[PDB]
C-alpha cells in the first residue's frame, strides 16, 4: 500500500457535503489540513495552484519506476555500462529530501542545522564513528550548493535510488578502483560529481527530450491519480474568490494532464454538465520558471492555444477571457487579479520553489501538499508505541539506555523505509520537516482536504513563546 | 533604571559558590541561562568569547549618548546643518533590531516574515491603512540588502535614534521640500539612502578615526560594566576546557578594555594574586572580521604585543604561549585547539555575525548575550497582566474586541519604549526574537549566568513536534 494508493482510495469516494459529515471527515488525520500559522480563509481572495504533484499526483511506485528505467536507458545509451540495465527501481530505499554529497558520493539525511542523521555510501549505512573521517563535525554546510544537492521533489525519487545503485555498482565492480572522490577505470577517472551531473542531465533529458511524457499520457490511468471532487472544490473556490494556475510545465503537457484530471461525465458535481478544465481558472500561466517567477521572472508571453506555440513578442495587453500566459512573474498575477500577497493562497508541493520562495520573496500565504503524508500518517499512528517509547527513554536518560535509544530509533525508522520518515530520524526532525513548519502556513496529504472546511474557516495555531516568556 | 544599571547591580555582588545558593540564584530569570536547544555542558571542550557588548558591556544611556553626540558633530563638520547640534540622545525611542528603509526613510519593526509591526517616519508612527501606500502588502523583502538595513547591534542604537531625528528635522524645516525618496534644497537633492550612508559613514568614522575610543578609555568606570566574578568564571572554564577570545576589535583597544575588566586587587577570587587578562586565554585572536571569519576569513597575522602593530608577513608557526593572533578564520581556532565545532561554545551579542554565522557555517554551539534582557525581564514580569489580557482576548476573538486588542498591544508595547520590546509587538514576535530561537542554543542577560550552573549541567529544551505529530 503506497501513499498514492491511499490517495486514490480517498479520490474514489464521492463528496458528502452534509455539514456534519464534513466535520467528522476532517477530524481524521488523512483528511485534515494541518496548521503552522493561523490563517483566516475569509481573507483569501485568490487561490493559486501548481500542477505536477499538486493537482496531478503521479502514482507510486509505477511513475518512479518509469522515470528510473528511462533514466537508466539514457545513461546506457551515452556509454554507461550494460550492468545498469539489471537495476530495478526499489521504492523501499529512497526517502525524499536527502542530500547528495558530490565530493564523497554519499546520500545524507540531515536536520535543519546540517547535522548528519543518516549517511549511506551506495547501500552501506555508515554509523557515527565512521562518518567522522569525512565529516569531522558530523555536519555539512548545506548552502555550499556546488557540493551538496538537495533532492527536494518527488521527481527526484528515481535519481535518489539510482545514485545509490551506481555508487554500489562501481564500488563492487572489479573493473573500477575506488578513490575518495570517485572511480578509476584505467586512464579514465569518474568523480562522484561528474557521475551525479550525468544522472541529473539524464533525468532532465528523459522529461524534456525523451519518451517519459509520451508514455505517461498514453496510459494516464496507470500513472495519474484522478478525483471527481477536484472540480467541486475549484468551483467552490471560484464562488468566493479567484482561481489561478501557475505551473512550470508547458502548455501542451498541461492541457493533456489537466484534461484528464477533469475527464468525468459531469462538471463540479454528478448530474452537472462537464466543462473544460480552463473554465475553472480566472488566470492560467504556464512556463512559470519558479522560483525565478517570484523575483524578476521572465518576459510575459501569450500562448497560441490552437498550436501550443508561443505567439511572437511580449504580450502587453489586458487579462481577457480565454487567454493563456507563459512566463512573466508573480507580479503579473497580482496586477491582473487585483491582489496583494496576503490575499493569495498558493498551493504546491515544491518546498523550495513553490513555498519557501513565494513566502520569503512575496509574503504569499502558502499551502504545502505532501503526497507521502497519506501513508506516513498510517505508519505514525500504527507505530505510535515505538515513538512513545523513544520519548520516554529520552526523558529517563535526562549505558544500556543509550543503546536502547539507538535500537528503538532504528526500528521506528525502518517502518518507513531504508531512509526513514520524510520528517524525522527517531527524535530528530529533518531539514524538510523544519522547512515545512517555517514556510508552509498550511499543509496536508492533498489540497482536496480544503473541501472539508467551510468558506470562512479560521485555521488556528498556538502562539509561539520564547523560553524567557514561559 | 536601565538594563546596564541592572547588570552593574548584579556585577557588584560577590559570588556565593555554595551549591544551594547557586541553584536558588539561577532560578531567578535575571540569573538564568535560557535554552532553545538542549546542550550537554560536559561535551563542551572550548569556550570562545566576543569582547564588545559580551565581555565589555557599555553603560546605558551614557555610551549611546557619547556615540550620538560624536556622530552628530562629525555630520555637522562635513556640512550637515547646525540644528543637528540641538539634538540630544533619547533612550526611550530606539529599540534594537529595527530596519531602516533607505527608499522611503522609515524605521520598521518587522516579524520573521517581513510583516510590518511598526512603521515610523521620523517620530510619526504610521498606522496600518496609511502604511499600505508605501507597503501594499504590509511586507518587506528583508534580504533586499541594497534597500533595507537591519540595525542589529547595541552600537546601532545611537544611529537608530539619529535617523529618526534627521527625518523629523528635514521634514519640518521649511528650507527643505519633502519628496517620496528624500529632500530637496534648491538645486541639491538628498535621498534618504545618501543620508543613511552619511550616518553610517559618520558612525564608522567616530569609532575608527574620531575620539570615541579615547573618550571611552579615559573614563572606563563611566562607560563600561565591570564584574569581579568574570575571572572566577573564566578560571573555572579553564579547569575543564580551553578558553579563547575571537574579537573584531584591534589589539590596542582590546588590551585597554580587557585590562580594565580584570582590574581588581585579586585574581579569580578575593585573596588570590591578580593575573593579567591574557593568562585566562589559551588563544587570543583580534581583528577577527566576523562573519567573514567563519568562511575564508583573512590571512593569519601575528601581533607584536609590545608595539600593538602586526608583524610583517603571514604567521606560519605553531600555537605558543604569549602569542597573539590577528585575522585568520574559525578553522585557525579549531586546528590550534584540536576542536570540532560542536565541542565549541561561542559566546557573543551579534545575532548575525557571532551567532547565526558560526551556527550555519560551522555547526558551533552558540550562546547569545542579550544585555537589554536584564531590564526587559523586569517589564515582562511587572506588566504580565497586560500580556495575559492580550492572550485572553486573542482566544476570545477566536468589533470592540479588535479595538481592545490594538489598545492593549499599544499599552503593553509603550512600557518598553516608543519602539516596544526587542522581542515582540503585542502577540507578534519580532525577526530578532525568531532569530534568537533558531540560532542561539543558549541565551541570557549576561554570559556570567553560566557561573551559576555546575560543570556538567544538561541544559534542556523540549522536543519540537509537527502539527500532524500532535
Ligand atoms: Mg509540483
Ligand atoms: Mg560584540
Amino acid at each position: 500500500t503506497s501513499w498514492s494508493d491511499r490517495l486514490q482510495n480517498a479520490a474514489d469516494m464521492p463528496a458528502n457535503m452534509d455539514k456534519h459529515a464534513l466535520k467528522k471527515y476532517r477530524r481524521e488525520a488523512y483528511h485534515r489540513v494541518f496548521v503552522n500559522r493561523s490563517l483566516a480563509m475569509e481573507k483569501i481572495k485568490c487561490f493559486g495552484f501548481d500542477m505536477d504533484y499538486t493537482l496531478a499526483v503521479y502514482k507510486s511506485p509505477e511513475y518512479e519506476s518509469l522515470g528510473f528505467e528511462l533514466t537508466v536507458e539514457r545513461l546506457v545509451s551515452i556509454g554507461y555500462p550494460q550492468e545498469l540495465l539489471s537495476f530495478a527501481y526499489d521504492s523501499t530505499f529512497p526517502t525524499r529530501g536527502l542530500v547528495f554529497d558530490t565530493l564523497y558520493g554519499n546520500l545524507l539525511k540531515v536536520d535543519a542545522y546540517g547535522n548528519l542523521l543518516v549517511c549511506a555510501h551506495g547501500f552501506n549505512f555508515i554509523r557515527g564513528p565512521e562518518t567522522r573521517e569525512q565529516y569531522p563535525n558530523k555536519f555539512i554546510q548545506r548552502d555550499d550548493t556546488e557540493r551538496f544537492y538537495i533532492l527536494n521533489t518527488l521527481f527526484n525519487l528515481p535519481e535518489t535510488y539510482l545514485l545509490a545503485c551506481l555508487v554500489d555498482f562501481f564500488t563492487n565492480c572489479p573493473r573500477y578502483t575506488s578513490c575518495e572522490t570517485g572511480f578509476k577505470d584505467g586512464d579514465l577517472f569518474m568523480s562522484y560529481r561528474s557521475m551525479f551531473q550525468d544522472v541529473r542531465d539524464a533525468v532532465d533529458w528523459v522529461h524534456y527530450k525523451g519518451s517519459l511524457k509520451e508514455k505517461t499520457v498514453e496510459n494516464l490511468e496507470k500513472y495519474v491519480v484522478k478525483d471527481g471532487k477536484l472540480p467541486l472544490l475549484l468551483s467552490r473556490m471560484k464562488e468566493v474568490g479567484k482561481v489561478f494556475l501557475a505551473t512550470n510545465s508547458d502548455y501542451k503537457y498541461t492541457d493533456k494532464i489537466m484534461t484528464y484530471l477533469f475527464d468525468f461525465p459531469h462538471g463540479p458535481k454528478p448530474g452537472s454538465s462537464h466543462r473544460p478544465w480552463q473554465s475553472y481558472f480566472d488566470l492560467i500561466l504556464v512556463d512559470a520558471r519558479k522560483p525565478l517567477f517570484f523575483g524578476e521572472g521572465t518576459v510575459l508571453r501569450q500562448v497560441d492555444t490552437k498550436t501550443g506555440k508561443l505567439k511572437i513578442g511580449t504580450y502587453t495587453g489586458p487579462l481577457q477571457h480565454g487567454i493563456v500566459y507563459s512566463g512573466g512573474s508573480s507580479d503579473t498575477i497580482c496586477d491582473l487579479l487585483g491582489a496583494k500577497g496576503k490575499d493569495i493562497l498558493y498551493i504546491g508541493d515544491h518546498i523550495f520553489g513553490d513555498i519557501l520562495k513565494s513566502k520569503k520573496r512575496q509574503g504569499w500565504r502558502t499551502f504545502l501538499v505532501i503526497p507521502e503524508l497519506a501513508q506516513e500518517l498510517h505508519v505514525w499512528t500504527d507505530k505510535s508505541s515505538l515513538f512513545e517509547e523513544l520519548q520516554s527513554l529520552d526523558i529517563f536518560l535526562a549505558s544500556s539506555i543509550q543503546r536502547r535509544i539507538k535500537k528503538v530509533t532504528h526500528d521506528m525508522d525502518m517502518c518507513y523505509g531504508m531512509m526513514g520518515s520524510l520528517f524525522r530520524s527517531g527524535s530528530r526532525q529533518t531539514l524538510f520537516a523544519s522547512q515545512v513548519m517555517r514556510y508552509a502556513d498550511l499543509y496536508a496529504a492533498s489540497f482536496i482536504n480544503l473541501l472539508y472546511y467551510p468558506f470562512s474557516y479560521l485555521f488556528r495555531a498556538a502562539h509561539v513563546l520564547m523560553p524567557h516568556e514561559s
